[PDB]
């Protein structure tokens, strides 16, 4: 069903758990089959599970953690602040990001937008 | 001009400064004359400076602070996490919110959406 505010908080927290462990197959399954992803926002979106799996496989030694609570509305939308830590060519860096997600009538991510740019990178 | 990523960070930080001191007239001036505000997201928007000034006058002993950095893109958009502390009928409460804003070709807030619901309230 369309996730309630409480369900949206749980789903988005799970998403960060999956990104942290790096379970690409579990991440891809959270998305609707025809979902779109705009990461970083401003860049053209990728559509469908195939392109989404490719995107995550490429992106994922990475650890992610929520840096604040998940803000959720009553219409299946949520926004959350988090940090991603990686090692860019020997040198370890961090990225502060805010994801905005809209879930569908089935509890799957219909659309995801990630807000960040170089101003949010620490290398 | 269309704010750069760095300018978006500065504008959004200023916005929280204004909300914190409670300078309603300075807040209203940051918006475009025909801007829309959806606070909380899910609720119908209010349009134009008149309705926006009314909204802030009604909403504003309140203190607000950024609880993390402003995430900014290259297309005039930004997202930021913050907390608002107030006193609801004798009892002091807090609200964790995430605002997403889009600026226009003049550096004014064209649209603002606030993500939060009762799950983000501590009373």
């Amino acid at each position: 069903n369309l996730p309630t505010a409480q369900e949206v908080q749980g789903l988005m927290a799970r998403y960060i758990e999956l990104v942290d462990v790096g379970d690409i197959e579990a991440i891809v399954q959270m998305y609707a089959d025809d979902a779109t992803v705009e990461d970083p926002f401003g860049q053209p979106p990728i559509h469908g599970r195939e392109q989404i799996a490719a995107f995550y496989r490429q992106g994922l030694k990475v650890r992610a953690c929520l840096t604040g609570p998940v803000r959720a509305s009553h219409n299946g939308c949520g926004a959350m602040p988090f940090r991603v830590e990686m090692v860019w060519n020997g040198q370890p860096c961090a990225l502060d990001v805010i994801d905005v997600m809209r879930f569908d009538e089935h509890g799957r991510i219909q659309t995801m937008q990630a807000y960040w740019s170089e101003v949010n990178l620490s290398v």
